[PDB]
């Protein structure tokens, strides 16, 4: 009578960002968003829950979490409760094989992950729509790691209509890589708060996602690179605006940045994006990633750059 159930979930990068909230309390974000999913990066969670247990309890990477971790992860749990309409409470037991101390985030893959594995503990027999709505109350980018390959958060409006599904492209993501240049208050919601530049990033957000959209369709890769390149940076662009500005950019990840330009001019395509933090992903050609590598060896140790291939398959059950 004890319920148990375990999944495997990818981290994903956002090409077309998700930056600002409507709703802070349901996660509703401000535009839609588009990743890809990375087979190099992923949670695995298992969660057992036991009536007997009479809180939840989260051992991540082997150790017991503060006690911080333990309120925010028991107020998800809670959610989880009132869906399946019960009361039990459950230990979760998660590995996260995300480079994290080296800057990679790991909510995406670990949300899903946990979401995943508590549909297949309680039987929920949730929709992937429904699994990606429950993902993404733990964390925005999270509804998108339910899904493989390419993926678009839609925005909605309220909980019912705010949620990812993946895009095929007709295998195109077997064809693409990313790099990982590691890289030697403030956030989404101070920018979309206050950031004089704030309605500049929202005035631009859907055309891009279109180009976007539309250069997958045609398998256009300079097309994809062009617009992600250029949304990325007006991204930054925003936190600039800020009350007061601020940047996650050191002169480092300019240096990638013009790594990844002479790459260019020197018939080797690749186009580079930034998320919360000086690292720099580098979108390339799975034809072309060692390649861009090298140039990138030239300059950084060898240690702070990572390939990874993007996933076909999305959020996995664990047997």
């Amino acid at each position: 009578m004890v319920k148990s159930g375990k999944a495997r979930a990818h981290t994903n990068i956002a090409l077309i960002k998700y930056w600002g909230k409507a709703d802070e309390t349901y996660i509703i974000p401000m535009n839609n968003s588009l990743s890809v999913t990375l087979d190099r990066f992923y949670t695995e969670t298992k969660v057992t829950f036991d009536p007997d247990f009479t809180e939840d309890c989260l051992i991540l990477n082997g150790n017991e979490v503060n006690a911080k971790e333990k309120e925010k992860i028991q107020n998800y749990m809670n959610i989880v409760r009132d869906l399946a309409g019960n009361r039990l409470h459950a230990r979760i037991e998660s590995e996260n094989y995300v480079p994290t101390a080296a800057g990679l985030a790991s909510s995406a893959s670990a949300y899903a992950a946990l979401a995943a594995a508590c549909n297949e503990a309680l039987s929920l027999n949730l929709s992937d729509t429904d699994l990606s709505r429950l993902a993404r109350r733990g964390s925005g980018s999270a509804s998108r790691s339910i899904f493989g390959g390419f993926a678009e958060w839609e925005k909605g409006h309220d909980d019912l209509t705010s949620y990812a599904h993946g895009i095929n492209s007709n295998g195109w993501e077997k064809d693409l890589s990313m790099i990982f240049v590691v890289i030697n208050r403030s956030g989404m919601s101070l920018t979309r708060d206050t950031s004089r530049f704030y309605q500049y990033w929202l005035d631009h957000v859907d055309e891009d996602l279109n180009e976007a959209k539309e250069a997958v369709k045609n398998q256009d890769f300079q097309r994809l690179g062009e617009v992600i390149e250029a949304n990325g940076l007006r991204m930054h662009a925003t936190n600039l605006g800020a009350q007061p500005p601020f940047t996650y950019l050191v002169q480092e990840s300019y240096d990638a940045m013009a790594i990844v330009e002479q790459c260019r001019k020197a018939n080797l395509p690749c186009y580079f994006t930034m998320d919360a933090g000086p690292n720099v992903k580098v979108l390339v050609e799975k034809k072309n990633k060692q390649a861009v590598m090298e140039q990138f060896l030239k300059v950084f140790d060898e240690s702070k750059i990572i390939a990874s291939d993007i996933i076909s398959s999305g959020v996995e059950i664990i047997k």
